[PDB]
């Protein structure tokens, strides 16, 4: 259109960090058809929501206050400090009030009610028809022990978020060809085309090419004709071209997003596999058309146009959904969870035990699944399960409606639960057929309907972006269809974080490459580092901008001088920022990690995976002062990590002690006094040190995480333990004798702090597995989404016996202390091997 609409176009362009309108990597218009097909949704939220409430984002839960908080509240009393520039009083408040109700109690109590309720050196606010008792920020200040520190100010300007105007033959395949520029290795060895029908990775159907020599060109011409009808392919086939020695990999759909079956000519660009994983599903070309392994490809062959169980036989029914999601189904348990649709129907929990059961390479089979799915009855009206509703959006179901009915459940999770899941659920979308998709469509709405899962929704969608380049042509295109209806208020702060993080990121990369990989940090380098944020802090970083990980905080300018690199390996930037929002009650600068090297999407998937293990706890109501900090992937290996503030590495602190290299027992219960200024406030050290001593162990427990070196670990001055740096003789998990030492035990034996460890990482153990199958599925989903080439056994296997998986609680509880006692034994044997 118009030169200006140009502009906004290379403006988003900038932002995403892949250009959308690019057409050289595609063979078809899967991505324009999706562009245009999610504009009605993104102007059917803009047009939804409320102006107001979506400028404020007033972030809110709805679950019930736990029993570790009303132990504050003993008095149905609260104390909030509403600050008015030089004045500031504390009016008491009822933990059931309503933000428009205290305002009542305040401007009748002191003596127009056009002012907003907002939180002091944040971006966040407290307002909406919802009781005090629900919002976020007060129940953290409730966490740590905190007071609420409100400010009296204008509401922000509700058009500043202005969004700008807008055959019964069986199938077969000629494969005609392969080409490589670049081949030349050590030994010959003989190389030919596999071709496969997938559809949740199970393979319908199976043709192979002749053997011939690994050449620079190998011809073969031939067709091969697979067993399956024309008429007998389900919606979102895949047609799965491997090159083995395997070597090549490429996937194409059978069936497009028209319904129409695909035909014509076809040459594509097949991935390379390092010497399973979600990216050998995606649907994307490799853009490298020069350097990488082409095929030749031709189609020529529009589609889609009572009795109730004996005693016995549901029995062994029942068995199969008791069973966890990585059970495998046999045979004979197939055919029953098919033969029996209708009683399977009746337990939410045996959907996905169910539709793996379908044979979907059957006409009739799969139009006799939908019929099943017409009368949901018990699965619409059913308690939401979320780790059931994950199971049906994996690899293993590719059908358009079996991931459609778990999607309607995710309709019915409120904000707060969806940021748990926001990570998960935008990784999910890689197991998606399709680029439009009910799932695709779900996360873009939620995103427009409120700031904070948007913010984030913009860093999930933009990681998989810079550094995907499998999934970068999907989750482009699900983002500029997010960033033209986010309005441009985020658009501004959007540009703001995106020039923040790449010029940061520049300077990270050239300070790493000034310096070898042996650790010693010279004054040359911490120099070079000075120089370099002298010309940034210029005309080139912007005012402020808005924390990634922490949309409500506000930084601005740079505390230069307390700015350094680690002595390390891999060479980071220890950066430090001044909180711009002059409303604050401290002059903490706001600490900032840009490192280098490890992947950094893997730290994000864990430290989500903690955030949901939380919440796990908190509805069992358990506190187990888990530190789960900031941290978002922004490139290829690397990204963004928060700064704890006055946490020490446990290693660190024995190097302060004793050795550099060469450990005390005694050492950590002094480090904790010295640092503490009262008696109360050690106290308060010691049993917190218990807490996150409690949630760590078991949380890193069940990960498969939990043999860790000493530098892997830190500790808060406030006692406060947390793991850093998730990369990627054995022990369980670490609890070496000096931490049982600040307990009050010291090499296997009794004290009060230590039964109460133990009673602690007992309630906490039990209590994950109570949500077994949420854990397993996200896990599963983890490896292949995050990791690299995974086992597809022996990988997700590892959580089943780590979660005790089919013993009762009494055996479990045992399992648990059988683990602590193998650490008991060990001691320093673990930290003194970590070395190899
Ligand atoms: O690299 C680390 C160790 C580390 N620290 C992490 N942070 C430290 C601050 O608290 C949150 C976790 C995360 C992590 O993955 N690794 N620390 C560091 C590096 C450069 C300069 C100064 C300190």
């Amino acid at each position: 259109m118009s030169e200006e609409s140009q502009a906004f176009q290379r403006q988003l362009t900038a932002l995403i960090g892949y250009d959308v309108t690019d057409v050289s990597n595609v063979h078809d218009d899967e991505l324009e058809f999706t562009r245009r097909g999610l504009v009605t949704p993104r102007m059917a939220e803009v047009a939804s929501r409320d102006p107001k409430l979506y400028a404020m984002h007033p972030w809110v839960t709805s679950k019930p206050l736990p029993e570790y908080l009303w132990k504050k509240i003993a008095n149905n009393c609260i104390f909030i400090v509403i600050h008015r520039s030089t004045t500031s009083q504390t009016i008491k408040v009822s933990p059931d009030d309503t933000p428009g109700a205290i305002l009542q109690s305040f401007f009748t109590k002191m003596a127009e009610q056009d002012f907003v309720l907002r939180v002091c050196g944040r971006d966040e606010y407290l307002v909406g028809e919802t009781p005090i008792k629900n919002f976020q920020w007060v129940r953290h200040c409730l966490k740590n022990g905190e007071e609420i520190h409100v400010v009296l100010d204008t509401p922000p300007d509700p058009a500043l978020d202005e969004v700008r105007k807008e055959c019964d033959r069986k199938f077969r395949v000629k494969i005609r060809g392969i080409d490589i520029p670049v081949l030349p290795r050590n030994t010959d060895l003989t190389v030919f085309v596999e071709a496969n029908i997938q559809h949740g990775q199970q393979v319908l159907c199976q043709r192979r090419t002749s053997p011939k020599p690994f050449t620079e060109e190998v011809l073969w011409n031939v067709w091969l004709e697979f067993s399956i009808k024309i008429k007998d392919l389900p919606k979102g086939a895949l047609l799965n071209l491997q090159i083995y020695c395997l070597l090549y990999y490429v996937n194409l759909l059978l069936i497009d997003h028209r319904f129409l079956l695909r035909r014509g000519e076809y040459v594509l660009h097949m991935w390379q596999i390092s010497g399973f994983n979600a990216d050998k599903l995606t649907s994307a070309t490799n853009p490298d058309k020069e350097n990488s392994m082409s095929i030749s490809i031709l189609l020529d062959n529009h589609p889609i146009a009572r009795a109730e169980m004996p005693n016995q036989l549901r029995k062994q029914l029942e068995a199969i959904i008791a069973t966890d999601p990585l059970n495998p189904l046999t045979a004979e348990d197939k055919e029953l969870l098919w033969h029996f649709r209708y009683e399977s129907l009746k337990h939410p929990k045996a959907y996905p035990k169910l539709f793996s059961s379908v044979k979907w390479g059957q006409q009739e089979i799969v139009a006799k699944t939908y019929q099943l799915l017409a009368r949901r009855e018990v699965w619409d009206q059913s308690a939401l399960d979320v780790g059931l509703t994950m199971q049906l959006l994996d690899c293993n179901f590719s059908d358009e409606n079996v991931r459609a009915i778990a999607v309607q459940k995710l309709e019915s999770l409120e904000d707060d639960d969806v940021l748990h899941y926001l990570l998960q659920l935008v990784q999910a979308v890689k197991f998606e057929p399709y680029h439009d998709s009910a799932l695709a469509r779900f996360l873009l709405k939620r995103g427009l309907r409120n700031k904070r899962i948007g913010h984030f929704l913009f860093w999930f969608l933009r990681s998989e972006i810079a550094q995907s380049r499998h999934y970068q042509q999907r989750f482009a295109v699900i983002l500029e269809a997010y960033l033209r209806g986010c309005g441009t208020a985020m658009l501004h702060d959007f540009t703001q974080q995106v020039q923040v993080i790449e010029m940061l990121q520049k300077v990270t990369l050239d300070i790493k490459s000034l310096s070898a990989e042996k650790y010693d940090v010279s004054s040359q380098v911490i120099s070079q580092l000075k120089q370099k944020l002298e010309n940034l802090q210029n005309s080139q970083l912007p005012e402020s901008f808005r924390v990634p990980y922490d949309p409500g905080l506000k930084a601005g300018a740079l505390a230069i001088e307390k700015c350094k690199v680690m002595a390390s390996k891999k060479k980071p930037l220890w950066l430090e920022f001044k909180c711009a929002d002059p409303t604050a009650l401290s002059n903490e600068t706001i600490g900032i990690i840009f490192k280098h090297g490890d992947d950094l999407r893997q730290d994000m998937l864990i430290l989500q995976i903690l955030r949901i293990m939380e919440s796990i706890w908190e509805t069992e109501s358990l506190d187990l002062c888990l530190l789960p900090y900031g941290c978002i992937s922004t490139g290829d290996k690397i990204g963004m990590i928060e700064i704890v503030k006055d946490a020490t590495t446990i290693a660190k602190i024995q190097q302060s002690t004793v050795g550099n290299t060469g450990f005390k027992d005694e050492v950590l219960n002094h480090w904790l006094k010295e640092k503490s200024p009262t008696e109360e406030k050690f106290q308060a050290a010691v049993e917190r040190f218990v807490y996150s001593c409690a949630g760590y162990c078991v949380a890193t427990f069940v990960l498969g995480i939990g043999d860790r070196h000493n530098d892997n670990i830190m500790i808060t001055e406030t006692g406060n333990l947390f793991h850093i740096d998730f990369g990627h003789e054995r022990v369980p998990f670490v609890l070496t004798p000096d931490f049982l030492f600040v307990m009050g035990t010291s090499g296997k034996k009794t004290s009060p702090h230590f039964q109460k460890f133990q009673d602690i990482c007992v309630k906490a153990y039990l209590a994950l597995r109570h949500h077994t199958n949420l854990l397993i599925i996200l896990f599963s989903m983890m490896l292949m989404t995050g990791m690299p080439q995974l086992t597809s056994k022996e990988d997700i296997e590892y959580i089943r016996d780590a979660l005790t998986v089919g013993k009762n609680e009494e055996d479990a509880k045992k399992y648990f202390l059988d683990q602590i006692e193998v650490c008991r034994d060990k001691g320093w044997t673990v930290q003194f091997n970590w070395f190899l």
